[PDB]
């Protein structure tokens, strides 16, 4: 409804934490700049995932903007762990307050995107046959999108009623009295079961792969606490700044290896009760270490067999073959527990694969399940996902899916080579995903926006990474990956192992605070590594 520009300096693709904050951040700078976005309203994630028991799984004090003195002060977080409710209220304050929607498109998706090397432009085209011209591009189209797989065989006969979790209703769910089918034990529906388990008459879950999670342990936000905080944010933000995962996390300086059954019990289980992912850091290798990982690990196992009553269905829960914590840690509120109540039943599908959804429900190789509604509690794509839905073309005609189809290649994962005066702002190639995500939205967006500045202060209309420096960072990346546990979940790399191809490792582990001394360094020394004309 709102008409996007014909002409921009500056293009945004997305209004989750990412995008709006460009568009901010550039308005400041004095720049022209548009966004667009395929959903209705600001939020990104928070505004598409709003299925019952959606939180962020680090806290509240950390997991907030840091560029605005009066929002800092202004908002009061309510939980130690923010649920998507208020995230996504938290967001529409910010866009309220700065009149941010005057700068977004909503409900237009871009469809295409090609650089035209005689302007130094790119002309992005969208769904509804926009045709926008900006000098750069900035993709915040985000990390985590709806998989682009088929539904299991027999999805649309199902007669009762159908949820996804990625497009939930906006009114409430009411269970009571029903027989309730979740299939996906990932993070949503890990999160999603024990909302639905207080009210269905019966839950069944239909568990494919068993996860780790660990308790939230959360807890309302004592107010004078919050207050006190807020005296000194701007500190304590710098100081979340300064650490390798950006957040105030104590890095456990002894190896799992080096102590006794003993401490090492009486450690964990201090996390344990504490609650939250700090766990991570409870020791210096468990991400580097086989057999330090499996000690924690083992120790996690241990809980859930604790935890659960019944030994069969315990054992079943759990995660067995794969190491700890090379994902984003799921928090859980009484998933455990829930196993216990009379009413919910664990359905193992390693066991017995679904062979079809039915009209009455979910029919595996032993049994059919007869359901009054079904939730699908779907995982992501891989954090290419939302890119690759986009014909992006460069310098030759080259599609960025074909240079990028072994593994993106990047130099900082800010930009790559032959697509000049594009920016992916927390994707592929930086700390992204393993990091607190607002602390890595808000390094790029002032590194990128500081970039776009200082070009059309000199004069300069083109911006593109040196292909050397792009490949030497790459190999850096693959470098230190190889120095981790992280190359065992095959998730971080697009498409398997090919002897005598190229494969790429999506992110950079060395810590945030590292990486982001390097791209000072890159800017402070005229931006070392592109080429500007
Ligand atoms: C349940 C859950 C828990 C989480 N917990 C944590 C946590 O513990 N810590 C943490 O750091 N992060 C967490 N996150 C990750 C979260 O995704 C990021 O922290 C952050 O919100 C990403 O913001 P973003 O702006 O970069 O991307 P997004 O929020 O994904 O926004 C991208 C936007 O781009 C739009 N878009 C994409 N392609 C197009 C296109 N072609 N045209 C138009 N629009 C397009 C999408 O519609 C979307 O609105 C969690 C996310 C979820 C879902």
């Amino acid at each position: 409804r709102r008409q996007p520009p014909e002409e921009v300096d500056v293009l945004v693709v997305g209004a989750g934490f990412s995008g709006l904050y460009a568009l901010y951040r550039l308005r400041e700078l004095g720049r022209s700049v548009h966004v667009i976005e395929t959903a209705g309203d600001v939020g990104g994630v928070w505004y598409w995932n709003r299925y019952p028991g959606a939180r962020c799984d680090i806290e509240s004090i950390e997991y907030c903007y840091s560029f605005s003195e009066e929002v800092l002060q202004e908002w009061n977080w309510t939980e130690r762990y923010a649920s998507q409710p208020e995230i996504l209220r938290y967001i529409n304050f910010v866009a309220d307050k700065f009149d941010l929607r005057s700068g977004i498109t909503f409900h237009t998706t871009v469809t295409a995107a090609a650089f035209d090397e005689a302007t130094n432009t790119w002309t992005v085209d969208t769904n509804h046959g926009d045709r926008i011209r900006a000098r750069y591009l900035i993709m915040a189209s985000g990390q985590l999108s709806v998989p682009q797989l088929p539904n299991f065989p027999g999805l649309k006969d199902f007669a009762g009623n159908l949820y996804h979790t990625g497009n939930w209703p906006h009114e409430p769910v009411d269970f009571s009295g029903q027989r309730v089918g979740v299939i996906g034990t990932g993070s949503s529906g890990i999160q999603v079961s024990p909302q639905i388990a207080k009210q269905a008459a019966e839950l069944f879950v239909f568990q494919r792969t068993p996860h780790f999670a660990v308790p939230a342990r959360n807890a309302p936000l004592d107010p004078e606490f919050l207050a006190d905080l807020k005296k000194r944010y701007a500190e304590f933000r710098e100081e979340s700044r300064n650490t390798p995962g950006g957040t105030h996390r104590y890095q456990g300086p002894k190896s799992a290896l080096e102590v006794s059954d003993e401490e090492l019990v009486e450690t964990l289980e201090r996390y344990w009760q504490e609650g939250g992912p700090d766990i991570l850091a409870a020791y210096r290798d468990i991400l580097r270490d086989r057999d330090a990982n499996e000690r924690v690990a083992e120790f996690i196992r241990n809980k859930i067999r604790n935890t659960v009553r019944d030994p069969e269905v315990a054992e079943r829960l759990v995660p067995k073959g794969y190491p700890f914590g090379t994902k984003r840690l799921i928090l859980e509120i009484d998933y455990y527990e829930m196993f216990n109540r009379d009413n919910v039943h664990l359905v193992d599908t390693l066991s017995a694969p679904i062979e079809t959804i039915t009209p009455r429900g979910v029919r595996t190789s032993e049994r059919e399940y007869e359901l009054d509604s079904l939730v699908l509690a779907t995982g992501f794509d891989a954090l290419t996902g939302a890119l690759f839905k986009i014909d992006i073309r460069g310098v030759g005609n080259v599609a960025l899916k074909e240079k990028w189809a072994a593994g993106p290649r990047t130099y900082l994962g800010l930009s790559t080579a032959g697509f000049p005066n594009l920016f992916f702002i927390a994707g592929p190639g930086s700390p992204s995903a393993l990091s607190n995500m607002l602390v890595s939205i808000e390094q790029h967006v002032e590194w990128v926006t500081d970039h776009i500045a200082y070009m059309f202060k000199n004069g300069l209309t083109r911006s593109e990474a040196v292909l050397e420096k792009e490949d030497e960072w790459v190999e850096h990346v693959n470098e230190i990956a190889d120095e981790t546990l992280y190359p065992m979940t095959a998730s971080w790399y697009t498409g398997a192992n090919v002897p005598g191809k190229p494969r790429v490792f999506m992110l950079y582990v060395g810590g945030f605070h590292r990486y982001r001394q390097i791209c000072d360094e890159v800017a402070a020394k005229g931006y070392e590594g592109f080429v500007l004309t």
